[PDB]
């Protein structure tokens, strides 16, 4: 199949209502096989009998194959060409009738193209029945039938028949351009996207990453670790372990007489048939029968060929046990079985077939069991000498052991295990066992160790596994210490692309050992004679953050979300009314009061409105970040591009009329759902936002217009520390690595910096993903039926009458009611949840926003010096500038100098420290290197003086300290 | 519900389903035509001050 | 139980609703006619009957 | 009953400036007013013997 | 242990405001507390310069953020940010710098 | 694996509602390697201390 | 063993209720993991807060 | 699990829960890392900028 292939004549299938917009993963006869280009198909169509007799290019791969499937595309303009239709299959042949005229007969033509009174004729045997059309076809673009003989076009699928052999397009074609092709083809397994009507694009489901791709039920599967289990399902020898018993007979048997009437269509008078068990001898005295001893033995013989057309078989009555399988090491006691019908035993259906036309159903012998552990069955019907447990350690096997079924690899063991035969682990599965024969024991590995692999760049490089292996296609697959990994490209490690916790990873898939991010951070230390480095020359680096900050409030009407609008449900909900109440009282009562926390937090200045004006910034030029200015009226570019990638709120009031069909959101309200437009809808919370905002470069001021901002911020780093600088080249560097930051990071939109903004994108998409599934797992909760016959309490009402009615209805809504409180449940801890990170956000955006907190390692890992914000899909998002060393300052430190004299100094307060940049000192701060002037107000008098310290009088310390 | 006319292809399938599973519109056998299906009743939201 | 208040109110269980906003769905219950649509086939006589 | 655009508590608030030149409002008569909280700090302590 | 004992140096954390001292009593499983605070009631005009420098080889700039300058009259004085109290002026909170705009 | 137990039939049953199981593994994943990468962030590693 | 037990059908109908209850439980464990990672972030904001 | 998957000792519990498919992860803080962590901190204490 072409890429990029329109195939707009080609349509989905579907047995249900069809889906739209949507992907799913399906099974679809897809493998081309002969592409039976159309080449202007005449009158004379021609016969397809299943085979790859197609007159069309093979286009390479899937050249040819045994055809499984015929379709009938359609690729023609909106004209009638005269023609007939004639089906061929082994029931009969099939002849369809048609009239465009009114009359039965009318003229026989089909209409083609967009658009009468037609017939089929059905023979079956020597008997013809006649088919009508009834409803005509608008227009058809695609046909398709099955062998197995199932019929859809676009989709619901009118029905389906027995099988078929050939077909004939019986199609006079006056245009020379008739069709491109029409093609035979067989099935496969594949992905769709279809969107809107019209479908995107096709996943055949073959590689390892096209493999985990349609698993991942989307295209282009991000990169990350997902687990795997590739271990192939081919049946294997399955080694058997038991315990020594002489085994008596205790094997089922079967026997069966059919009269046999013919199997063909014409069995108008077709006998029945009489089954006589062969089990063992029956008495009339005892009904029942019994069991000779406790052993293993099943088995099943019936006599079917009788008829062309025939099958007879059980699948279960009332029983759980599946006849068949009892050999399969069941183990039961004192079933009795008996022919005639006893209470307390199930029963067991029997059907015949025709063709899948008619089922013949009888009743055979009811069976009856009693629980126990002496009746068993064995699929070998003699185990008589006891000496038979077959035994494969390496291969992969199956296994019962004493009545213990699994799947793995025996390993030899040698452990005394005294205690017991046997022991199972914490699930329930065996660990071990010993032998009988000897005290030799056998371990269980398990045969399908899951696996862990790593994919990148939409490749499959790497993958953890535990054996000494290379599965891949590059070279060379090392090995570990303790474990392995898999990664079979050349290992040159020359850097790692990947990290993981206690991992790393090249591009060309070499492993490293984790490093972590290596940093070197300087902290404070006392008074000491040392060389010492100060951060000098920074530039200012975003680092993203994204605070919830609500959460979207939801209210559900007890009446609306189970009643569904039924006065019944709502008479006996309101019984119950003390417990709902309770319920949608306390949600409701919670979302009043996160509205009321919410609208207390806003605020708005008149001051503050006009602060959002492009002059303000400067140089700046913030503009994305900047509110627009008001457009003769009375949003930043990040909220709108996060915004653009709102996919995966408005008023259902509008969405209840017109001509368009309804949006999901609308379909809430249908359901109940009234989701409540938001808190901090856009209005005021624009209008907020904004306020603040330009409350950042505006403070307590007379007037209501902007500052400078060059000398505006100033005042929030003097927060930290006291400026001693005039000319700030930091503010233009910062403003070209933020801008590009913002130029870089908003493309990634649509440096550890960029870790930072990966890490805050996947957070907003982590959330809008959790506040999706839970309202999606609510409404599939509403989807599912806990014991109910059906979801539709108004279809319950129709199958049922008021008492039992009642019943499922009130089992109905104790289920709904407990998910509900599930859900509220949920809800409180989402509330208690933001209420703990609204503490947090709201503790920062008036702190750390408005005054640089004291606190590093709180906002920005440094010294910081502003924050920025904006609105986010039920949260904010902070833009901290901050100051960081990224060039140190070399310095030489004193031991905390006290003077030759009496005078001898002590730090006055610990933030700062003396350096020694040449014969005079300067104190510079401990975050800056600022030389503050040396001054008297931040000295101290020390008497004991360590003759190692500072020589001076207290005369030339004005020579050597300016403080006065 | 109230029956509301609607003009859409939907060549999808005959019917379509929301996410709880209620049909949201139907597209006629005879013309192609669609009809959507509004909510009979919606639910209404009042306040009340000072009893 | 008659007033919209004193319906809500009995809906509280209680006296003197204090001030608030409560969800209600007064919508008329009374029968309407009922619109159907169908598949076209034509009907086999299929219906059970009892003496 | 009359409608009202949402408008929120309107605030004034004040907040520190750098060095400028400037007229400039400073607090002066308070009064005090009560902001009352209310913390959770411990839960009712239960027990329940299994028999 | 920290509003009631010693006013935080946070505003926004507790009283809205400048904030004076809390009372507390119990409460059904819980706790209540009266946060007494100084909010603005009365705002008080001022003249502030733009941390002017002298005219000779000293000039002024901050000694700790929370004060500043204003103008009241002929003689200078330098209220708080947070009160209008008129702290005596007092070189223990001086600085010298050399560039004088 | 933990609900086929490695069974292919019960695979194939699952894989239809993988959506609901997907997302939940998905979350469990995504948040197993976003707590990874928060305390990998707070990890630190420094050669003058290891020393 | 159920698939020993059973044919498909009704196997499938054992094994989905099995599936159900079991994502249920599963949701339930993932939920308190949930629960758990929002708490132990709380606490790792202490920790991180105070080393 | 990889070790114990394979030799003549009974699996032990953990192993177990790889076999049930409880991939109980390695910690993050594994010991390496953690240890030259915990090891870089304790010695910041007493370790300065220098
Ligand atoms: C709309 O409704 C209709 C029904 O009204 C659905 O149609 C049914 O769909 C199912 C699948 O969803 C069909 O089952 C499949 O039948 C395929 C045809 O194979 C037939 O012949 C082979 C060979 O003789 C038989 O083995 C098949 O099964 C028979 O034997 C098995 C033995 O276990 C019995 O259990 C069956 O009862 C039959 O007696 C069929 O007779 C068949 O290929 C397919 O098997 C694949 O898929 C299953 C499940 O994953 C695998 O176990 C199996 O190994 C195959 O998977 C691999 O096979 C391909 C081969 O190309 C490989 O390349 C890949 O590795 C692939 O993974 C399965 O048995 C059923 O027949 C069908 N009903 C009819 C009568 O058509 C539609 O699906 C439904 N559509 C929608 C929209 O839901
Ligand atoms: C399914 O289809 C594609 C993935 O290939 C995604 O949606 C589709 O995106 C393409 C982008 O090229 C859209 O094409 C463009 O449509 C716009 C709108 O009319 C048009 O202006 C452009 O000229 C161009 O034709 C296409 O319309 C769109 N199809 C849709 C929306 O159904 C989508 O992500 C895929 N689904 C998934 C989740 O895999
Ligand atoms: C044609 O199809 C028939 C089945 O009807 C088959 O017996 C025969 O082998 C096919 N011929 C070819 C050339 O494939
Ligand atoms: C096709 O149909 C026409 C009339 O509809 C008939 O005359 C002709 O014999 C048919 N041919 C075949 C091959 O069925
Ligand atoms: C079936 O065909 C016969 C002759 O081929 C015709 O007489 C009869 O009317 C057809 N059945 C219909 C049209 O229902
Ligand atoms: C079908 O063939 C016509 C030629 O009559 C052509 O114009 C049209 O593009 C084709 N439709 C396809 C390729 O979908
Ligand atoms: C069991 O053992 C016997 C003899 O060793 C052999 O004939 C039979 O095929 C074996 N079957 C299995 C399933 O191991
Ligand atoms: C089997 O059928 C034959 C005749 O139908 C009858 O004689 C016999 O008793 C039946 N049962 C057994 C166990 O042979
Ligand atoms: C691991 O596999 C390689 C590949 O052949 C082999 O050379 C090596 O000996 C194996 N080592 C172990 C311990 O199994
Ligand atoms: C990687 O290793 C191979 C084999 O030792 C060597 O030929 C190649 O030059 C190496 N490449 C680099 C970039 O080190
Ligand atoms: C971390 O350590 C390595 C080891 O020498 C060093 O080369 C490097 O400079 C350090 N990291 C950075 C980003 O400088
Ligand atoms: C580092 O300190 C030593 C004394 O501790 C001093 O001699 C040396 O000059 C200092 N380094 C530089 C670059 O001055
Ligand atoms: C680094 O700092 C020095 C000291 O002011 C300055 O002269 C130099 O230009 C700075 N370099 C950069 C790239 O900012
Ligand atoms: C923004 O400010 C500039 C100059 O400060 C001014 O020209 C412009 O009119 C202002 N914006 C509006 C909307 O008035
Ligand atoms: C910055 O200013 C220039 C000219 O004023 C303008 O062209 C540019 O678009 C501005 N930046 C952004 C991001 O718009
Ligand atoms: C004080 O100076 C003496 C030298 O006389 C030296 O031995 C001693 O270590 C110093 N003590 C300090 C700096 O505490
Ligand atoms: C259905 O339609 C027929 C004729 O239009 C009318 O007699 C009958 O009463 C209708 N019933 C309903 C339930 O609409
Ligand atoms: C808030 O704004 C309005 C708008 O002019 C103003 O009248 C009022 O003084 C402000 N609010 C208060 C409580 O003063
Ligand atoms: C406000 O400031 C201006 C200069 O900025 C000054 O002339 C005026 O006197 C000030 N207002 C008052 C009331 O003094
Ligand atoms: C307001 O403050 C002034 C300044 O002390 C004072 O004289 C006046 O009495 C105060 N007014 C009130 C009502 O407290």
């Amino acid at each position: 199949i072409p890429s990029d292939f329109a195939f707009n004549n080609w349509f989905l299938l579907t047995n249900t209502s069809s889906v739209v917009d949507g992907v799913v993963r399906s099974f679809q006869p897809l493998l081309l096989n002969c592409l039976w280009s159309v080449s202007g198909l005449r009158f004379t169509t021609g016969f397809v009998y299943f085979n790859g007799t197609g007159r069309g290019d093979c286009k390479g791969f899937s050249s040819d194959v045994l055809s499984d499937v015929i379709r009938y595309n359609l690729n023609f303009e909106e004209n009638l060409r005269r023609g007939t239709i004639l089906f061929k299959t082994s029931y009969g042949v099939v002849v369809f009738y048609c009239t465009n005229n009114t009359l039965v007969s009318g003229d026989a033509h089909i209409p083609f193209g967009t658009v009468f009174y037609c017939f089929v004729n059905t023979t079956i045997g020597n008997e013809t029945t006649s088919a009508f059309v009834g409803a005509l076809p608008k227009t058809v673009r695609e046909f398709v039938i099955s062998r197995t003989g199932h019929f859809y076009i676009n989709g619901y699928r009118y029905f389906t028949l027995g099988n078929v052999e050939a077909v004939n397009f019986n199609v006079t074609t006056a245009e020379t351009t008739d069709f491109c092709t029409v093609a035979l083809a067989s099935y496969a397994d594949v992905l769709v996207n279809v969107s809107q009507t019209s479908i995107a694009n096709i996943i055949y489901c073959n590689s390892v990453i096209n493999r985990l791709r349609c698993d991942q039920l989307s295209f282009d599967v991000p990169d990350g670790f997902y687990s795997t289990s590739p271990i192939q399902s081919v049946e294997l020898p399955v080694s058997i372990v038991s315990l020594p018993v002489y085994h008596k007979h205790t094997f089922i048997v079967l026997y069966v007489d059919f009269k046999p009437q013919s199997g063909g269509g014409k069995c108008f008078n077709c006998y029945p048939a009489g089954v006589n068990i062969t089990l063992a001898n029956f008495n009339e005295t005892k009904g029942p029968l019994c069991v000779d001893t406790s052993h293993f033995t099943t088995k099943y013989v019936a006599v079917y060929a009788n008829v062309g057309r025939w099958s007879a078989s059980i699948n279960t009555g009332n029983c759980p046990f599946s006849f068949g399988k009892v050999n399969n090491f069941v183990k039961f006691g004192s079933v009795c079985f008996s022919l005639k019908d006893i209470p307390g035993g199930c029963a067991m259906p029997i059907v015949a077939n025709w063709a899948y036309s008619k089922y013949y159903t009888i009743g055979s012998l009811y069976v009856s069991w009693s629980d126990g552990d002496g009746i068993t069955g064995v699929p070998q019907p003699v185990e008589g000498v006891s000496s038979f447990m077959n035994v494969t350690l390496d291969k992969c096997t199956k296994y019962n052991i004493y009545d213990v079924s699994g799947v793995g690899v025996i390993r030899v063991s040698n452990d005394t295990f005294l205690n017991g035969i046997t022991y199972t682990s914490t699930s329930g599965n065996l660990l071990g066992f010993k032998d009988v024969t000897k005290g030799t024991i056998y371990s269980i590995t398990p045969c399908n160790p899951p696996d862990q692999l790593v994919v990148y760049q939409q490749a499959v490089v790497g993958a953890m596994l535990s054996e000494n292996f290379t599965s891949y296609g590059f070279s060379n697959v090392v090995e570990l210490p303790k474990f392995f990994y898999a990664s079979n490209g050349t290992y040159n490690c020359t850097d790692a692309v990947l990290t993981y916790s206690s991992f790393g990873v090249c591009a060309d898939g070499s492993i490293i050992a984790v490093q972590p991010r290596n940093v070197s951070y300087d902290s404070v230390s006392a008074i000491v004679t040392a060389n010492l480095s100060i951060p000098s020359n920074w530039t200012t680096s975003v680092q993203v953050e994204y605070l919830q900050i609500t959460s979207t409030p939801i209210v559900v009407d007890c009446s609306t979300y189970v009643c569904n609008g039924n006065v019944r449900c709502v008479e006996l909900l309101k019984q119950y009314t003390s417990a709902c109440k309770t319920i949608e009282d306390a949600l409701r009562n919670s979302a009043m009061l996160e509205s009321a926390d919410v609208s207390e937090m806003l605020t708005f200045d008149k001051k503050a409105f006009t602060l959002a004006n492009v002059s303000s910034f400067g140089d700046y030029n913030l503009s994305s970040v900047i509110p627009s200015l008001p457009r003769s009226g009375s949003r930043s570019a990040i909220e709108d591009i996060l915004f653009s990638k709102l996919v995966t709120d408005a008023d259902y009031k509008k969405c209840t009329k017109g001509l368009s069909i309804a949006d999901l959101a609308c379909a809430q309200y249908y359901n109940g759902i009234m989701v409540l437009p938001g808190v901090a809808d856009a209005e005021r919370m624009a209008m907020y936002t904004g306020s603040l905002i330009g409350g950042i470069a505006l403070g307590g001021l007379t007037s209501a217009a902007s500052i400078p901002f060059s000398l505006a911020i100033q005042s929030r780093l003097n927060y930290v520390a006291l400026q001693t600088d005039v000319l700030q080249e930091n503010q233009k560097i910062l403003a070209a690595s933020f801008n590009k930051a913002m130029t870089n990071i908003v493309d990634a939109f649509t440096s550890q910096a960029l870790q930072t903004v990966a890490t805050a994108l996947n957070k907003i998409q982590d959330v809008v993903n959790q506040q999706g599934n839970s309202l999606n797992h609510l409404t599939s909760q509403l989807r599912q039926n806990f014991q109910a016959i059906s979801s539709s309490i108004q279809a319950i009402y129709d199958r049922l009458d008021i008492i039992q009615a009642d019943q499922q209805v009130d089992r109905l809504i104790t289920g709904r009611l407990a998910a509900l409180n599930v859900f509220v449940s949920h809800t409180l801890t989402k509330y208690t949840e933001v209420r703990a990170s609204r503490q947090l956000a709201q503790q920062k955006v008036n702190e750390c926003v408005k005054s640089q907190s004291k606190r590093y390692g709180f906002c920005g890992n440094g010294t910081h010096i502003f924050s920025l914000v904006n609105a986010a899909p039920e949260g904010l998002v902070f833009l901290h500038t901050v100051l960081l060393p990224t060039q140190y300052k070399d310095v030489e430190a004193w031991s905390g100098l006290c003077v030759d004299g009496r005078n001898g100094y002590v730090l006055r307060q610990p933030n700062l420290a003396l350096y020694k940049e040449g014969n005079y000192y300067r104190i510079t701060s401990r975050i800056m290197f600022e030389p503050r002037i040396p001054t008297i107000a931040d000295f101290v008098q020390i008497e004991n003086c360590n003759v190692t310290f500072v020589n001076i009088s207290r005369s030339e310390l004005q020579t050597i300290v300016p403080e006065y």
